[PDB]
DNA sequence: AGCTGAGTGATCCGGAGTCTGAAACA
DNA sequence: TTCAGACTCGGATCAC
């Protein structure tokens, strides 16, 4: 029964959280994405020890290097048989921009070899049928996957009852009024808030509190937690004064220009005849097409439209207001000889934390309601990632 | 008692960032 | 003013 009270109090903290920020991050509602499960497995391979934008870029580089011949559609966008028949050198060169490329490429090749010598064709849709316990056991039975990876794959793709704790989640849960930094032990004397490394097996002390909650609740909690950690709780100087839990974050009680490059531009309606070469935008994005201005023009495209959805891990790599830069439209921008359209801001930069540092709360709210973020570029022809043009940031 | 052994504890893999201290000059 | 080396988004070992 005492277990019950703890569970209830945690449920309450979560509810206060998922709501309080819901007035800031807009609508983080569940939206399904296409794609097989092997896409998720390769993605969780790829994002093991690298930042999110770099991992997404490496994944799309893999996708464009070997695209599936093509005309929740659980069909892999990458012809993994080609990678099975490929060589280690070239595939490591494919993700050379990520690091660890030899090691990761070898691990991917070993995983694919294990799969094919197990049951022939490359397929894991049947993981959706077995009980979650045995599926979790078999996924963990692989090499190169710890517990965080399998928990993440299960929760965000197979919709089980799981909670992956990345660095942000552990830091957040140890720094707020939630579980302290002394779960099993008793420090009781530190006299500072240095946040020395406590990203570890704490889950045995946290998972019991999160045994019985809704799946959508856990999905939204994870999504909003990671974006909130990206924007508000950074390892170096959080904008703690501006966090709505300033009256509740335990760390805040201890004490009490070149980053952003924005251009006020106009968005593109979905029925503009000059956009006929732009993949025929799909209807499941709150945000729309954008155009960057300096007779002159340069277009912007949303991420989900650019990739046709079907991104691994249900597309949690990307922010809600995240757009791509068309490489062709950047190399030789189009001359379009348009003022009465609504004016919107682009907030260019290089990552999520870099752009949002130093900003006041109202500016954050504005850029989440009628704002946008872009940190990279994209080529329509080869469907591959490319470095961002230096003409803006 | 004299050999486990459990568990961590460093350390690794590796590009691209940024951040930060020294130097330098006043 | 430079700039250069340190540090920052897990899973294998391997030593203790
Ligand atoms: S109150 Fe400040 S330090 Fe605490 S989580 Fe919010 S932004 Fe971070």
């Amino acid at each position: 029964k005492w277990w019950e009270e703890e569970r209830n109090v945690f449920r309450g903290r979560a509810d206060s959280f998922i709501a309080r920020m819901h007035l800031v991050q807009g609508d983080r509602r569940f939206t399904p994405w296409k794609g097989s499960v092997v896409d998720s497995v390769v993605g969780v391979f790829l994002t093991q020890n690298v930042s999110d934008h770099l991992s997404s870029s490496a994944f799309m580089s893999l996708a464009s290097q070997f695209p599936v011949p093509f005309v929740r559609s659980t069909m892999d966008t990458v012809d993994w048989k080609a990678i099975r028949a490929a060589d280690v050198k070239e595939v490591a060169e494919t993700i050379k921009s990520r690091g660890m490329n030899h090691k990761l490429a070898e691990r991917i090749q070993g995983f694919l070899d294990r799969l094919v010598n197990d049951h022939g064709s490359i397929d894991l849709e049947w993981l959706r049928d077995v009980p979650p316990d045995k599926a979790k056991e078999y996924l963990l039975s692989f090499n190169g996957l710890g517990l965080k990876s399998v928990e993440c794959v299960r929760l965000l793709t197979l919709h089980h009852l799981a909670f992956p704790v990345d660095t942000n989640v552990g830091r957040i849960a140890v720094r707020l009024g939630w579980v302290p930094l002394q779960p099993l032990p008793e420090s009781l004397q530190l006299h500072l808030l240095e946040m020395y490394p406590m990203l570890e097996s704490i889950q045995k002390y946290l998972w019991p509190r999160l045994c019985k909650l809704d799946q959508k609740t856990l999905y939204e909690l994870h999504y909003q937690m990671i974006t909130f950690g990206k924007v508000f709780c950074t390892k170096s100087k959080p904008n703690c004064n501006a966090c709505p839990m300033k009256g509740e974050c335990r760390h805040f009680a201890s004490a009490f220009s070149q980053l952003r490059t924005e251009h006020r531009v106009y968005e593109l309606p979905d029925e503009h005849p000059l956009l006929a070469q732009l993949e025929k935008r799909e209807p499941d994005d709150p945000c729309s097409y954008l155009l960057a201005i300096w007779v002159r023009g340069t277009i912007l495209i949303p991420c989900r439209t650019a990739m046709r959805g079907s991104f691994p891990l249900n597309g949690t790599y990307f922010q809600v207001n995240e757009v791509f830069a068309d490489h062709a439209s950047s190399l030789n921008p189009i001359n379009v000889p348009i003022w009465e359209l609504p004016r919107r801001t682009v907030y260019f930069g290089t990552s999520v934390p870099t752009i949002f540092k130093g900003l006041s709360t109202e500016k954050i709210q504005a850029c989440f309601w009628k704002g946008y973020v872009c940190v990279r570029g994209f080529d329509r022809k080869t469907r591959g990632p490319k470095p961002l043009i230096a003409r803006l940031h």
